[PDB]
């Protein structure tokens, strides 16, 4: 449960920083 | 054409990477 939700803190920056940049946060998300 | 084939063969290695690791390929590829 630690490990799943270290990840998806690691992963919720990235689809972040994915998604404000125009022109893996799911799965993660769902395990955890 | 050279900045959107740069930006492609550096959003494909993100695309490959994200869809390794289990548990904007798209839209770059498609003006490049």
């Amino acid at each position: 449960i630690a490990k799943e939700r270290k990840l998806l803190q690691n992963k919720r920056l990235d689809l972040d920083a994915a998604k404000t940049r125009l022109k893996e946060f799911d799965r993660q998300a769902e395990i955890t």
